[PDB]
């Protein structure tokens, strides 16, 4: 039917895998096993359309990408709200996306994850400002509670549809 190729990128430990696994498998991964490159598939109905999501869960750790990202149609750019450095490095991921796609207009959503945690160093307004400069939505999530998880991924699908 209708297939959407989604790619999740961002710094090591920000919760890329936990987000993807919550969406697809409906549980929270508490442990931290660094990812190399994993993929997930699932059929879902989004706004009345039956569709297939193909989700690529990428590595954040420099040790553990460009080739995999090439076929991506939309990207979640993830940072954690308790990790200022992960936010500051979002530009690096966007730059990589623009290179692999050879376009300055690629569907993306900015995601501030771990919103259940109280040691916040990135305020919502700061992230909204970054997103606005890129012309994309900002959404906060918790892979732990499931807050915003479906919204983040489904919003990305709706961004691809505007492309
Ligand atoms: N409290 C809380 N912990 C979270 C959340 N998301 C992820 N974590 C925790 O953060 C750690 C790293 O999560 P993980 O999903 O493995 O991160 P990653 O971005 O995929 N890492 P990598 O880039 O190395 O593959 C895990 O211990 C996980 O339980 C969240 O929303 N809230
Ligand atoms: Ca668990
Ligand atoms: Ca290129
Ligand atoms: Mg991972």
């Amino acid at each position: 039917m209708t297939e959407y190729k989604l790619v999740v990128v961002g710094a090591g430990g920000v919760g890329k895998s936990a987000l993807t696994i919550q969406l697809i498998q409906n549980h929270f991964v508490d442990e931290y096993d660094p990812t190399i490159e994993d993929s997930y598939r699932k059929q879902v109905v989004i706004d009345g359309e039956t569709c297939l999501l193909d989700i690529l869960d990428t590595a954040g750790q420099e040790e553990y990408r460009d080739q995999y990202m090439r076929t991506g149609e939309g990207f979640l750019c993830v940072f954690a709200i308790n990790n200022t450095k992960s936010f500051e490095d979002i530009h690096q991921y966007r730059e990589q996306i623009k290179r692999v796609k050879d376009s300055d207009d690629v569907p993306m959503v900015l995601v501030g994850n771990k919103c259940d945690l109280a040691a916040r160093t990135v305020e919502s307004r700061q992230a909204q400002d970054l997103a606005r400069s890129y012309g994309i939505p900002y959404i906060e999530t918790s892979a732990k509670t499931r807050q915003g998880v479906e919204d983040a991924f489904y919003t990305l699908v709706r961004e691809i549809r505007q492309h």
